[PDB]
């Protein structure tokens, strides 16, 4: 209702099942959502920041999120928003990444809230021990070969080709939203842009197991010079401090363009839309000042390295 | 070389992958083969009685054959040769139903012959215990989506729609392919006509896998009228004879129409080249003595049922 709208304000809704199915349940009750990452490194980067972000708004709101772990997932890969078949890392370290990646998950959720602290949670725990035959009779017996293979995700490969073990990502991910459905009353997923697919696949199969749940999608992060969100001559800014120092973390959000600033302050901090309108103006007024480019690097360095980490920064630039 | 030959000239070979090198090593090695029969019944009928006879046969020349019962297949069903989605049996039907299979199949092979003795096994035993995520990763890498949808048993099927579950089912054939060359030295697979391309898939992966193996199908029983093979008014002609008794049996031969005798004798007979042709001369000459189908009639209820049985069938006629 106003959650959704402030999100809609934001630019942080992409796409949604049902908008005013989502907005009325949201507001009439304490919603379960969740949001999947998978372990493809030993740190999460910038470009899981705004689904973080966003799970945190909603828990702010009164809702209870969780954060899964992509522990099993990350053992086969998503295709999704991948141009390029990916190779399979190994378990050992897979399950290494997923212990780190738990951590900084973590520092984004309140977990001393009564009523809703968050669940750190690993999909390894249901999909680790299910066997094949009954993944492909209780999961498989529900999914046309022509239903997904009109997923994006999919479209998007067959000629540039794709395994049959990326293929069946989505049945997983699927999964997961069922499981979750089931024991934690999870009523809504989220996720980056290219989840779409993987999102409407787990709303198929509740669907058609039980006969209610929403999806929601983040939009990709835009430049106005449209090159790539994140896309550094120092390559990926990490969220671990060892990889990109705070100092890096800071200057990074301190050189953020004019004409993407406004878009990046919404995006990524908790200011009132009053404070972001307000900089707005003083971006028009005095852009040699760069008041707008400051504040979203101390928001954003406090957030994500806390605030000593943010005085480093600071007296080391 | 001789085998090869003389299933050539009675009409067993439909298709191989490789008539050379199979020829070849057939002469110069006991060859381990496999067959797989899915309990899809609680009786095979005459329908798989061409791939037994010809295991039969294969074992009869110095090879070695593994009669192979689809415990875990017949819990995802081959959309192979059929036209639909099947339904999915129960473990415990599927279960009791392979116990049976098994009781009928060996009657067709020897268990005392020393250096060549018949295996019968059950593929639940590796694929019972296997995780998704192990199948996923070692046998679906393997395969892009792309060769596995051109597969006659697919290609076939999309409008008409196929579940994942069945999509998936040539892995898991793929798969027994590579498990019976790794633990039994298998170098052939045999199968009716609609195999071939699950069959080739377990080509697909020993050669990836590996970087040496065979397959040969049998070709689709024909009926000069251009009717079903074993469509009968009374409905299947079961192996089980509490299901079609021995004299039921041995009148469904007894009624083999002169035009198809001849090419079911090949087919379904131990009758020497020269007694066929003998039969073949008798029945232009001679054809209202039905001799032709009277010899088919008591070699294949013998077979099958044994002498006793056909001693009943003849003296209740």
């Amino acid at each position: 209702m106003d959650l959704l709208a402030e999100l809609q304000w934001r630019g942080l809704v992409n796409q949604t099942t049902d908008e005013d199915g989502l907005r009325k349940l949201l507001n009439e009750e304490r919603v379960t959502l969740y949001c999947g990452f998978d372990p493809t490194a030993d740190s999460l980067h910038i470009g899981h920041l705004a689904t973080i972000l966003t799970m945190r708004r909603f828990q702010q709101a009164g809702h209870r999120p969780i954060a899964l772990v992509g522990g099993a997932t990350g053992l086969i890969g998503d295709p999704s928003g991948k141009k390029s078949e990916r190779t399979l890392n190994a378990k050992e370290t897979v399950e290494a990444w997923s212990a780190r990646i738990k951590e900084q998950l973590g520092r984004f959720l309140d977990f001393e809230a009564d009523g809703n602290p968050a669940k750190i949670k690993n999909n390894y725990d249901w999909i680790g021990p299910l066997d094949v035959i009954t993944f492909l009779r209780d999961v498989g017996k529900h999914f046309s070969v022509n239903y997904m293979m009109a997923k994006e995700s999919v479209q998007s490969r067959i000629e540039t080709g794709i395994s049959f073990t990326e293929f069946s990502y989505m049945m997983l991910q699927a999964y997961d939203f069922l499981r979750l459905y089931e024991t934690e009353g999870c009523r809504l997923q989220i996720g980056g842009s290219d989840q779409w697919g993987n999102i409407t696949a787990g709303l198929e199969l509740i669907r058609k197991t039980k006969g209610r749940a929403f999806g929601l999608t983040i939009p990709l992060v835009t430049k106005a010079d449209g090159t790539k969100f994140g896309k550094t001559e120092s390559g990926t800014i990490w969220l671990d401090k060892e990889k990109t120092s705070p100092y890096e973390f800071y200057q990074f959000w301190i050189n953020t363009d004019d004409r993407d600033v406004i878009r990046y302050l919404k995006y990524f901090t908790f200011l009132s839309k009053e404070e972001i309108e307000a900089l707005e103006q003083e971006l028009r007024e005095a852009p040699e000042k760069r008041a707008a480019q400051k504040t979203l690097a101390e928001e954003v360095t406090k957030l994500v390295h806390g605030e000593e980490a943010l005085r480093q920064a600071i007296r080391i630039s």
